[PDB]
């Protein structure tokens, strides 16, 4: 029955490659749907009469560019990246004071369409996209390279989706252009990492540099060695992530993927980051359907980038200033925008050195604050008043001004689209080593060091920020940067140092704050703010699923919420996400 | 002419990074507006800087070819499942062709002013196939090896223009499309006079410029790459904005309808040369993989309805009215009865239709006034036989038929592959009637024998595309020598042909409530002359056009204020666009 109906596929007339492939493995996978699966594929092979403009003859967009789409979205869609502003620099307590930072992330609001954005861009576009092109190329000696790659892309794009919302489409996701199902099953976290190992393992398998060319390539330039290493490393990612819920699995694969064709990332010239280019800042319609520049610094530089830039939040700028990280003034400054552009930030006014000549106190937001609420203590500042001079619009005493913002080296539109760094591959060799793995006989202590330099280094070789000399390295690491001499004080620095590490990875940085459970924040509510926390005290730890599910995809969203006991909840602890 | 014109042109022509389209663009802004030299000279060489290794990034991976563009225009024009709710909630409601669905009793019924909704044509044209084809044109300006896609793209290009205009009014067209071209994303908004003159002159030229001797058109979902076809698409799309143009400017709109009979290769004066977009049988499905799927007529979606066992498509009783009491053949070809209780949820199969039963029985059709939603005013009801026999072998079916007595548009025009109509054969007799009955020199036929001829054809249009049953030589005649009749005064021939136009273009909602707010036919009510007065939160009159997003107002600043000033200081849904006049 299995063997006839997979025949009788391979020689409808009318399905194209990627459509065969997909109702093919779909036999594999489910072997008992013979029958039902064989009359779906007659049904689409009768709706596709001959030469298809009306399907795939027309933007036969092909493998490659799917990829070079799919790597662009990632931070280049200005729709999606509002998520982070809104949410994950809340949560993870890095930026708080811009209106959008403080109203959804900060204070705990519930937006079911802001909440949205990351499932709303991923199934419509970049991962629909390389799920079709991944079947396109599957199962085909010549393009193993692209379809391994598109595979290990497909993967990382999941992960997002599911660190976010938690049971997702994906086995079934994609499958109304490939099979006519429109209806996908939210698949098992637990299952969706599972699959997670297989897939990257077998990618790494698989590839093989006397094959296909890869030419739409912004990571890597086509390089499948790096992608090997890059497909290793989100395997430790992923295994140290599933570490509390499953330790023996995760332990496992984490040793598997340390031995696996190609080794992991070891070093910075291996860092996956999306190339993205200079374009203009607009908010603009047409802006909306154009991922050439980094929509993230977009956003961070902001809508109404004079009365709500990034500021950060006291949080993050207190552990970097309180430790002497010599981050904390490549990451943030003090300005005064007075003169800024509305569309730039340019002609900003750094008054950081001054207020550190004259010991003006910084004054960051806690969890929950507006940049006006508390209203600062300010200062008269020599730089502003020389310059009212000549722009008598310039007012010389700082108010606002004395609360540290994103410093312009992040707000560019060619910042680089982070994946992974070797910085991330050490901090999380230091806590495999902290676990007492086998993981090789380099000490946590080294590794931990040599992933603190390499987060350092990270920002000089990519943001353009001022270099830290072994002498300024030294200083930190031998005191408030140093190790710890308990395994829960080693686990705490190390995932608080990979906390500041993932400030541009704001993903990540949301996922590995609530697995680590490092650094220990805490609600708003404790700094004052527990009346305006219309969601609930505590800080969210997953977002909803769309209204649109709930109506539209009512089976499969009413099989995921029964597994959380009958409830869509953004309190609801994820999968991995245990004590 | 003009010194720093030239000398601006002359540097934009040697910025080597930048690519052909953004080159073509930058040259035309030049012509368009000589002072702007020594700013658009800038603007290039800011681009140019940008743009040093590009390639890939720029367009030289992911390049989607002007075909590819044309296929994705085409598709999106009813296929955009997003966009397609602006008809359903605020045209068919303008029109009094469908009532009583929340969708549309609410939005469009009751005249409620909603942004978002009222967005969707702005924002999907804008975001891609305005813009698409706008590039697209750019890349094969000036190019005699690609005439032919060059020339489809500009007649496209105004086809998508004219429903954004006719929408909103005063919009971004010249400037239109030029962040990704110029660094450009504040565009002006072009004097809706000023975007029809820009009409007639792209359509003519498009029409000299097209030469089968050169390109063949690869991806062209309405004609297959015909290119004489598109020419009489583009004359017969002149009749349509001449005729448009009648009332404001009846000496141009004269010249404009004449010239265009008479430019190569005609109009379209048969079915066959009907443009219609071809779509595919695909699912309904409204979950999220649904809104990046293009290759259904997402229209037909709609009308079946996200909601559709409560929600379906009821028809307005100005337009059964008219169907009815005209003894018109289309009455029970467009509108059914149907009880719907064992229907699916994702098609509509295994209806009931009670259509018959109720003829039989004496129980009267109860189409919904403007204003009206389906459960208010409730209708009389009365006892279905088949229901009752059903509901012995299935007790979910009530044998009492209560809001099934309603009529609901037919099955056939809830169908994934109906076409996209763009423009019909039947409407150009309706042109061509109207415009002899003005006097106008457009050949030897009588205005009554065109009307007829429109009418037939508007019947057959059902016929031929969506299936329905065929209306015979003798039900047509009876039809046209009573209630279907011509008239014997000017206004009364005026009315007969807009009233037949508005039937027709029921599959064409952007063309229908144009043509009804252009000709005043028919004489459309406020809903509150049929009692829901007090719900008019937008105001008593039916809207004549929609508001810009709202942010325009705070992203496009200047140029959204241009356009408010021309109507007062505010964004007006009552404020007549400049070709609907007394």
């Amino acid at each position: 029955e299995r063997r006839r109906a997979r025949r009788e596929i391979r020689h409808l007339p009318n399905l194209n490659r990627e459509q065969r492939r997909a109702f093919i493995r779909s036999l594999r996978d489910d072997p008992s749907q013979s029958a039902n699966l064989l009359a779906e594929a007659k049904k689409l092979n009768d709706a596709q009469p001959k030469g298809t403009e009306n399907l795939y003859f027309q933007s036969m967009i092909d493998p490659n560019a799917q990829l070079t789409t799919a790597q662009l979205q990632t931070y280049g869609d200005l729709s999606m990246m509002e998520i982070y502003r809104n949410y994950h620099y809340a949560f993870t307590q890095q930026l708080m004071g811009c209106w959008n930072t403080t109203n959804y992330g900060g204070r705990h609001t519930l937006d079911n369409n802001e909440m949205s954005r990351i499932w709303t861009s991923f199934y419509t576009q970049s991962l629909k996209n390389i799920i079709d092109a991944q079947y396109r190329t599957a199962e085909d000696a010549e393009k193993v390279n692209i379809n391994s790659v598109l595979r290990i892309y497909r993967v990382y794009l999941m992960s997002i989706i599911t660190d976010t919302y938690g049971d997702a489409p994906f086995s079934e996701a994609g499958l109304g252009f490939l099979e006519g199902k429109f209806n996908p099953k939210y698949d098992k976290q637990e299952d969706i990492y599972n699959a997670f190992f297989l897939e990257l393992e077998d990618a790494v398998n698989k590839i093989d540099p006397t094959k296909d060319k890869v030419t739409g390539d912004l990571i890597y330039a086509g390089d499948v060695t790096k992608w090997q290493q890059l497909a290793n490393s989100l395997r430790l990612r992923f295994a140290m992530r599933i570490s509390s819920v499953n330790p023996t699995k995760a332990q496992t694969e984490f040793e598997n993927a340390l031995a696996a064709n190609g080794g992991v990332i070891t070093d910075a010239s291996s860092d996956a980051l999306i190339k993205y280019m200079t374009i203009a800042f607009s908010f603009g319609q047409e802006a909306y359907s154009d991922y050439r520049g980094n929509s993230l610094s977009q956003l961070l530089f902001g809508n109404d980038p004079a009365n709500n830039p990034s500021y950060l939040c006291s949080t993050f700028f207190n552990q970097l200033y309180n430790s002497g990280d010599p981050r904390t003034f490549k990451i943030s400054r003090c300005y005064y925008d007075g003169l800024m552009s509305a569309t730039s930030p340019d002609n900003r006014v750094d008054i950081t050195q001054e207020m550190i000549e004259k010991g003006i106190a910084f004054s960051p937001r806690d969890p929950g604050a507006y940049s006006w609420e508390p209203w600062p203590t300010g200062y008269d500042s020599d730089i502003c008043a020389e310059l009212a001079v000549n722009n008598p619009s310039v007012t010389a005493t700082m108010a606002r001004e004395v609360e540290p913002k994103l410093a312009n080296n992040f707000l560019k539109s060619d910042n680089p689209g982070v994946v992974m760094t070797s910085a991330e591959v050490k901090f999380l060799m230091a806590e495999a080593t902290v676990k007492k793995w086998n993981v090789g006989s380099v000490s946590a202590e080294d590794l931990y060091k040599q992933g603190v330099r390499a987060a350092i280094d990270f920002l000089t070789d990519n943001y353009g920020c001022t270099a830290t000399t072994d002498a300024e390295f030294d200083a930190f690491i031998q005191d408030k940067g140093a190790f710890g001499h308990t395994d829960n004080q080693k686990l705490e620095a190390i995932n608080t140092q990979a906390w500041i590490l993932h400030f541009t990875n704001p993903a990540e940085c949301w996922a590995n704050v609530r697995r680590s459970g490092y650094p220990k924040l805490k609600s708003p509510a404790e700094y004052g703010f527990g009346q305006y926390l219309t969601g609930g005290t505590e800080i969210p730890v997953r977002l909803c699923y769309p209204v649109l599910e709930s109506s539209y995809n009512k089976k499969s969203y009413n099989e995921a919420i029964e597994r959380m006991g009958g409830t869509d909840n953004w309190h609801s602890l994820l999968w991995w996400d245990t004590e």
